[PDB]
């Protein structure tokens, strides 16, 4: 007789499903979340060229000597690292295409701005900010759906966890806990003279089906013997 | 003889754990997103809080007709659902004490535009919008403590989920699996007059330590018999 299908090799498959499945989820996860970390950041920044913009208008209404300066701060808040690493390939183009046409727009605005152009920088301002707003809620959309894919491959995990140790631990105590405790009993029955007891089943592809039948003959010898 | 020790219960026992290490893993890491899903959301109608309230001293220099609908607009914004939320068990303090700050210079400054009075708008919309962004930062922060611990979580969780694993396997494998392969062995050469074989090792506290002993009893006396 032979064992065809061997616990050893069943739960080694078992566990791995189990792991692999733990090690995508969390992998997966972790992937996005660092992605993520400093989208906070990026909305905040983002929208502080919204108000950086009105306030140059602000500036240049009330002939403000800060003028030059915030037209220096708002290039290096556009021009942040935060923001200068949204040019990056799991990025969606969106972001991307606004990101650029914000870009052009302050190289228009910042010439106007120096050369003191008031009356375009009133008839314009409006559709100016509207971009960056656009750009903002690009950021908080992309920010959404990706906290979102965290939450599906959280549930999935958790969910996925659960299914296969459900499954896994059926299958052990069908083929292995029960049957042993077969063996255990039929054993601790036969070493008393207890001889008239169901035979044990046999069907079992694994280590205790064979088990099953080397005590089926060791025992039905012995009863035969006294008996 | 007795079973001390049986597998079912082991067994039970570890992937309860390794479950309960899943399910409250998982549990945290939803509860905690699930409270964060509105968090860029929050950060970017704050953030616009900052413009708008530029825009109205914008609209005061320049005789804007929009000036009440656009402080309308505002306290609309202020009052949004994302962020009367905030006051809330689970949000920081720091965040929930900024937001009343704003709202109480909120009722200052729509008095004062109300008058026209631009003398002290000149002079104190650099203060105001300063509270404004550290209230934005505020909101950054926490978005990011929260976003870190789901990654705490996460990490932990499969670095737990993994360790678990190994040592249940291991368990498995050294109390289950190699003795069944002793037992399974024994039986096959027993079967085949081969008596001279090193005897089963008795001393595991679950079934197959009692398997074990019963075997060699059943072998002994054979070999004896015949031989």
């Amino acid at each position: 007789m032979i064992v065809k299908r061997p616990v050893s090799a069943s739960l080694a498959r078992a566990f791995f499903y189990i792991v692999l499945l733990s090690i995508l989820s969390t992998g997966i996860a972790l992937l996005t979340l660092a992605s993520s970390l400093r989208d906070a950041e990026a909305i905040n920044i983002a929208g502080s060229l919204s108000m950086q913009s009105y306030r140059l208008g602000y500036d240049l209404q009330s002939g403000s000597p800060q003028l030059n300066a915030h037209r220096q701060l708002f290039q290096q808040a556009l021009h942040s690292p935060v923001l200068t690493n949204l040019n990056v390939w799991y990025v969606p183009e969106a972001v991307k295409t606004r990101y650029a046409h914000l870009n052009a727009n302050w190289l228009e605005m910042n010439n106007r701005l120096s050369k003191g152009d008031l009356p375009w920088y009133q008839a314009n301002i409006n559709n100016y900010v509207n971009q960056i707003d656009l750009f903002v809620l690009a950021l908080q959309h992309y920010a959404e759906r990706k906290m979102l894919l965290v939450v599906a491959i959280s549930l999935a995990g958790g969910i996925g966890i659960f299914t296969l140790v459900f499954f896994t631990l059926r299958r052990i105590r069908h083929q292995v806990v029960a049957p042993l405790n077969q063996l255990v009993t039929a054993s601790q029955r036969i070493e008393h003279g207890q001889f008239d007891s169901p035979p044990l089943d046999t069907n079992l592809p694994n280590e205790l089906g064979l088990l099953a039948k080397t005590f089926n003959q060791m025992s039905s010898e012995l009863h035969k013997l006294y008996r």
